[PDB]
């Protein structure tokens, strides 16, 4: 239990801020949706406010709010994010892709008044200038995963981890290997998870009024184990 679920249990609305640097390229992404916690639902949708994107959609995913993840009522005593807020957590990563490049995260997500917002900063590096990343290689499209999480006693938070399964336009596919950190923004009590993960899905598709480089994002996510 904590307070902060309190603020999921309705719509929500929400706004994401991304600026990334990828192999010294620049660009930045806009995102705006809302939350339904309640069903474990994301509806959300991003452009770039910069051009045609330097890295494939589907390698952002993961860094464009965990916090609208669905706990089952057994689930609610692991619920770390919501009881972050809504001071918010910090939230980072490394992300690893196989023979290529990384990316570096530090995210901020919290309430701004009214609204949950994602603000995040990105660097990517040691990306192949003809690899999927740099050449757009990935087909838009995204698998289910599990994200698996643990309690991070010292940080206070939560230590997390997974592989993104990326499909390769000639037919394979593409480990992105996720390192994941939450830490609390605010002093107040927060709930320290036993082991679980959550079951997540996502599907990209387009707005055929977008003109600028964009994504259609929608997610599911329940808690379990």
């Amino acid at each position: 239990m904590s307070k902060g679920e309190e603020l999921f249990t309705g719509v929500v609305p929400i706004l994401v801020e991304l600026d990334g640097d990828v192999n010294g390229h620049k660009f930045s992404v806009s995102g705006e949706g809302e939350g339904d916690a309640t069903y474990g639902k994301l509806t959300l949708k991003f452009i770039s406010t910069t051009g045609k994107l330097p890295v494939p959609w589907p390698t952002l995913v993961t860094t464009l709010v965990q916090c609208f993840s669905r706990y089952p009522d057994h689930m609610k005593r692991h619920d770390f994010f919501k009881s972050a807020m809504p001071e918010g957590y910090v939230q980072e990563r490394t992300i690893f892709f196989k023979d290529d490049g990384n990316y570096k995260t530090r995210a901020e997500v919290k309430f701004e008044g009214d609204t949950l917002v994602n603000r995040i900063e990105l660097k990517g590096i040691d990306f192949k200038e003809d690899g999927n990343i740099l050449g757009h290689k990935l087909e838009y499209n995204y698998n289910c995963h599990n994200v698996y999480i643990m309690a991070d006693k010292q940080k206070n938070g939560i230590k997390v981890n997974f592989k993104i399964r990326h499909n390769i336009e000639d037919g394979s596919v593409q480990l992105a290997d996720h390192y994941q950190q939450n830490t609390p923004i605010g002093d107040g009590p927060v709930l320290l998870p036993d082991n679980h993960y959550l079951s997540t899905c996502s599907a990209l598709s387009k707005d055929p009024n977008e003109k600028r480089d964009h994504m259609v994002l929608l997610e599911f996510v329940t808690a379990a184990g």
